[PDB]
Parts: structure tokens; C-alpha cells; sequence
């Protein structure tokens, strides 16, 4: 069974906040290790990468945490007074059934009810447009780090005319394969079934280089899948070797340092793909602000037709009135429960491609 409107912005809005999450930890999971002969270059382009480490940081450690439980308590938060109101309206209406007119206390406190609920909805969606406006900012940060490390790989790999053709297979290979994990992570954002409590990110380094990390000219790109009870170890591992088999094969018949300069856009994988998640976020946290805005403008609604006269009769047919709006209303908060509490699993391993 599939989620109703409230429960899949919800859901789409968490799980687009914590791909962010997975991919910040995927840049801080990205290294390099200078060649025995450390050359020119390196010192300046590994400041790059430190200022991109720098951005992820600030997200894992402070922004994110604080957006991410945004999303779920807005629902939760809401339900009180929701509940309160919507009762309170169902007995005015036993009470004064055929109330009608402006001058009707009945009508009266209907309005001052729904007026109320619709000023608490309307600070809900600026809560939630904060949340996107300071996501957005930060994006911007990020985004910073990351063309300045891609334009430094870009220089960098220009000035050694040998390896421009390795350096193209390359990127090619990467391309392929950011692509590919992007793919993962965007069918779980906007996956239409509840992803259950065990959601879990997927978090790994992936050698660009016959060096493995820690060594002498070796490069790590970072790569991480959210996924729950689907990503898999081997399903990463299985994409890894489609992507790079051939490129682990060529690096071989390099010098180590060369190996390295034709891997320099691995340092740039984990936060290009933070960029995606920026982009999606800001889109799917749009769709979770217009579920407010949406909610909002239908009690305003309400409070329009009293004034004009209209019954409480005519008020208690309406949807947010309705037994299915309470019963949709009653699964998103269920399931915006779940995710508040979800306890999220991050594993960590280094991959390389197949031999
Ligand atoms: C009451 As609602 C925010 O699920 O439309």
C-alpha cells in the first residue's frame, strides 16, 4: 500500500535530508595521499578537499540534524491542537446542527477555531521555509568547495599532457558511476511506500588507484546509498566493478604518481553528489512547504464561507472536516512517529573494483 499525500512529503523530504547526510559523510570519507616525490600541486588541491571536509562537517554536525527532525516534528507537533480543533468543531455541530450566519455564536467559535488553526499552520509553513532558506544557503557553501576542487583537479589534469586520454576514461568511468549511485538514492527519495524504520547509509571510500588509502599516491573517492528493509554492500560492489573494472586494469600499466594525477577527480565524486542531494532536497522540501500551504488555504477555506453566511451544515461536509482526512492525518503522524524516532545505521568500509 502506497502513502497518501501528507505521508509521501514527509518521507520524501526526510530521506532527501539525510542523502545529504550520507553524501557529506562520503566527502569526509574521499582522501589523498601525497607520491613519495610530492609535487607542486598537491598542498593547494588538498586545502580544496579540506574546505569541502570543512562545509560536510557543518551539515553532519549542525544543520542537518536540526533540518532533518524539522520534517517529522512539524506533523508531530501539529497533531494536538489538529485533534483538538477538529473535535471541537464535530461538537458545535451536534450541539447547533442547523447554525447558520455570521452573528451565530456557534458559527462564531467555528470561525475563531478554524482562524486559530490556520495562524498555527501558517507558522508551520515559515518554519519549513526557514529550514529550505537555510539549506539553500549552506548548498551555497558547499557548491563553492565543490567547484574549486573540481577546477583545481581540472588544472591540475591539464598540465600533464601524457595522461589526457587515461584521464578521459577516467572521468568517464566516474561519471557512469555517480550516476548510477545517484540513481539509488534518488528511487529511495521518491520511493511512494513507507521505508520502515531500518533506514541505514551505505558509506564508502572506493580506491582510484592501485595504492590503497593510507599510501603513498593513493586516491579514495567517496560513494554512500541510504537505503531500509534496495542498497546492498554487493550491489554497490557489483555497480564499483561495472564502472571501474576496466579503469583498475589500465591504472595498472601507470606509474603510481600518474595514477594518481588521472584519478584527481575522484576527490569531487562525494561532493557532486551532495550537490544532487541539495537539489533534490530543496525540491522535495518545496513539495513538504506547499503540504502546509495547501492545509492552510482549505481552513482559510472554512473561515471565508462562515463569514459569508454559510452553514455548519455546509462546513461539516467539507474535506478537513471528513472520517478519510482524519484517517490520512492519523498515518502521517504514525509515520512521521517512526521517522523522528528511526535510529540510522551508518556503515563504513573501503571498496575497489574487481581484479
Ligand atoms: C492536515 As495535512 C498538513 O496532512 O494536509
Amino acid at each position: 500500500t502506497q502513502l497518501n499525500p501528507t505521508q509521501q512529503t514527509t518521507q520524501s523530504a526526510f530521506l532527501a535530508t539525510t542523502v545529504i547526510t550520507a553524501q557529506c559523510h562520503a566527502i569526509l570519507n574521499t582522501q589523498f595521499t601525497p607520491p613519495t616525490v610530492k609535487p607542486d600541486w598537491f598542498d593547494d588541491l588538498s586545502k580544496k578537499l579540506d574546505s569541502a571536509k570543512l562545509v560536510a562537517k557543518q551539515w553532519i554536525d549542525d544543520l542537518g540534524p536540526q533540518v532533518s527532525a524539522s520534517i517529522p516534528s512539524s506533523v508531530i507537533n501539529f497533531d494536538a491542537t489538529f485533534q483538538a480543533s477538529i473535535d471541537a468543531i464535530h461538537e458545535l455541530y451536534k450541539a447547533d446542527p442547523t447554525a447558520s450566519g455570521k452573528d451565530n455564536t456557534t458559527v462564531q467559535q467555528a470561525s475563531q477555531i478554524m482562524t486559530a488553526l490556520s495562524s498555527q499552520v501558517s507558522g508551520i509553513e515559515a518554519t519549513v521555509k526557514g529550514m529550505n532558506k537555510e539549506l539553500s544557503d549552506w548548498g551555497v557553501k558547499m557548491q563553492a568547495a565543490h567547484d574549486d576542487l573540481v577546477n583545481g583537479a581540472t588544472n591540475i589534469q591539464k598540465t600533464i599532457i601524457d595522461l589526457q586520454t587515461d584521464i578521459e576514461s577516467m572521468n568517464n568511468a566516474i561519471d557512469n558511476n555517480r550516476a548510477a549511485i545517484e540513481k539509488l538514492n534518488k528511487d529511495l527519495v521518491y520511493a511512494q511506500v513507507a521505508v520502515g524504520v531500518g533506514i541505514f547509509m551505505l558509506v564508502a571510500g572506493v580506491a582510484l588507484t592501485v595504492a590503497t588509502a593510507g599510501t603513498a599516491a593513493a586516491v579514495s573517492g567517496g560513494i554512500a546509498a541510504v537505503g531500509a528493509a534496495g542498497v546492498t554492500w554487493g550491489v554497490l560492489q557489483n555497480q564499483i566493478d561495472d564502472d571501474y573494472d576496466s579503469i583498475a586494469q589500465e591504472q595498472k600499466q601507470k606509474a603510481e604518481d600518474q595514477q594518481q594525477i588521472i584519478a584527481l577527480q575522484g576527490l569531487s565524486n562525494a561532493s557532486s553528489a551532495v550537490v544532487s542531494a541539495i537539489e533534490t532536497s530543496t525540491s522535495v522540501l518545496s513539495d513538504f512547504e506547499t503540504t502546509w500551504t495547501v492545509f492552510g488555504n482549505e481552513l482559510d477555506d472554512v473561515v471565508t464561507k462562515l463569514n459569508n453566511g454559510a452553514s455548519m451544515q455546509s462546513i461539516i461536509m467539507e474535506k478537513v472536516m471528513s472520517d478519510a482526512a482524519k484517517n490520512e492525518w492519523d498515518d502521517a503522524v504514525e509515520l512521521a512517529k517512526q521517522l523522528a524516532s528511526a535510529k540510522i545505521a551508518i556503515e563504513t568500509k573501503e571498496l575497489a573494483p574487481a581484479v
